[PDB]
């Protein structure tokens, strides 16, 4: 996360993250108690999901690692085609039902699209610099704006289908790399999930793309309504 800060600790108790090992993966995002959306191009045969984490090394005391039992990516997602990010999507199934307070929460899926000019919030622990990247011990958020369709268009031409949103900031403040599958909070509900982006992060120029979460809104609640 780019141009950002230090999240105040547990202040995304949504925020989820992908590991192998110690090994850091992605982002994700509690939606579920036993549900976690991210994106599709970080679908891995195992690994487990964190939560309730705030910084890597150092035991925090809401932290739950639970392993996930089936990954479900979006069907229409490619990952053959590179650079065709299209439908960056996927459901982890929690083993165990996690623990739930102030530390650890599912947040609410956006039931509206979002408008051009909406203030958002990026958060992940990739790297918080680039193109010469640091990779934060703690949780780093920013705030964004999100970017009217045709500006994202023109910024990636041929690359922006209606899955997609972008958000930028002028000041900098942008996703990068590790913070991918994490969330992208807007007006308290999840909009979006980090998916792509330009080289380098934060640039005035290109904003970051998110998988728009309004459009798969039928699915998530399909697979996640399900008796799993
Ligand atoms: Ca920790």
């Amino acid at each position: 996360v780019l141009g950002g800060h230090e999240c105040q600790p547990h202040s995304q108790p949504w925020q989820a993250a992908l590991f192998q090992g110690q090994q850091l993966l992605c982002g994700g995002v509690l939606v579920g108690g036993n549900w976690v959306l991210t994106a599709a191009h970080c679908k891995k045969p195992k690994y487990t999901v964190r939560l309730g984490d705030h910084s890597l090394q150092n035991k925090d005391g809401p932290e739950q690692e639970i392993p996930v039992v089936q990954s479900i990516p979006h069907p229409c997602y490619n990952s053959s085609d590179v650079e065709d990010h299209n439908h960056d999507l996927m459901l982890l199934q929690l083993r165990d039902q996690a623990s739930l307070g102030s530390k650890v929460k599912p947040i609410s899926l956006a039931d509206h699209c979002t408008q051009p000019g909406q203030k958002c919030t990026v958060s992940g622990w990739g790297t918080v610099t680039s193109p010469r990247e640091n990779f934060p011990d703690t949780l780093n958020c920013a705030e964004v704006k999100i970017f009217p369709q045709k500006k994202c268009e023109d910024a990636y031409p041929g690359q922006i289908t209606d899955g997609m949103v972008c958000a930028g900031s002028s000041k900098g403040a942008d996703t990068c790399q590790g913070d991918s599958g994490g969330p992208l909070v807007c007006d308290g509900a999840l909009q979006g999930i980090t998916s792509w982006g330009s080289d380098p992060c934060g640039r005035s120029d290109k904003p970051g793309v998110y998988t728009n979460i309004c459009r798969y809104l039928d699915w998530i609640k399909k697979i996640i309504g399900s008796k799993g």
